[PDB]
């Protein structure tokens, strides 16, 4: 479980989102391919626009998860202590 | 015949910016992918080599070798923990520059 | 006004079926990732629960959860990974499918 | 037993390669459609060859990626009936 879990469903969700962003574009230049500059300028400011906007979610998602990747570290921390005590064991 | 049609396209300059966009999404799509195959090799690795040697700990008494196989899983855990996130993070610092710099040039 | 022009490209006929192809794609794109995603959450539970075992240990007489834990981690990793291979095919077979059916509704 | 362990490194990898083989490819295939439209944007039997030529590249893509399948679960299969032999 844990941030690992976290950390790579994070970036499982990511590639989705860009995927659903290449196929809205890929739609978007089959439509209008099949007073139109205007709508190609459009485009092409609407669909960087979008993709700026999930740039900025991801940083965030990021963010937060290097917080709870810090509990986590602090978890383990205390695991190699452990290690270390019983490596001096025997 | 190819190449001038392809020349005076790359000069009016209009299927070039939509391109670099396509382009620049379906690169970080693949250094995406590249990430969780790396991390899923890593999770792997350790859960395999803490198998093996849980088994040759086994084939002996000492529970030092056994500390010593959990010290180094835990901290080799953490590194690739932390290794996977900054990785993570210049991925979307770059993108996010790249972003600027078409959004920039496209006024 | 767009649900006019919408309805006659449908019935027009010529953007669907590329528009077909490219979500075909983007399907298969996200079952592998989310393929990938389960693998690798697999792999991190069981190495994880194999430390916290061992982490569990102490007094030598724990190496019956040495073995309890090595041989459930070893079967079911077997499992894990035939399981995967199985998914992975159903994806590749299936993708297989729809693209027959799409060229096959291309061709007439 | 713990020699068995090796043959599991194998198919793993290459189990999570191959994922990653064919997300990538398939983004690459999702990418030239995503600009060959863009180009008929900038400009009819065009389109039709498009589509035809595209499902042919994605089935191309598929028999491969079959075939890598079928490699790997004879690994994943041959690596199961000698681990359900060592556990007997």
């Amino acid at each position: 479980a844990a941030p690992l879990t976290r950390y790579n469903q994070l970036l499982a969700s990511n590639i989705e989102q860009l995927t659903r962003l290449q196929l809205a574009s890929a739609n978007a230049y089959a439509e209008l391919g099949l007073q139109d500059t205007q709508s190609l300028a459009a485009l092409g400011t609407v669909q960087l626009e979008t993709a700026s906007q999930l740039s900025r979610q991801m940083l965030d998602d990021i963010q937060k998860l290097s917080a709870l990747g810090q509990q986590f570290k602090e978890e383990l921390d205390v695991l190699t202590a452990d290690g270390i005590k019983k490596s001096t064991g025997k």
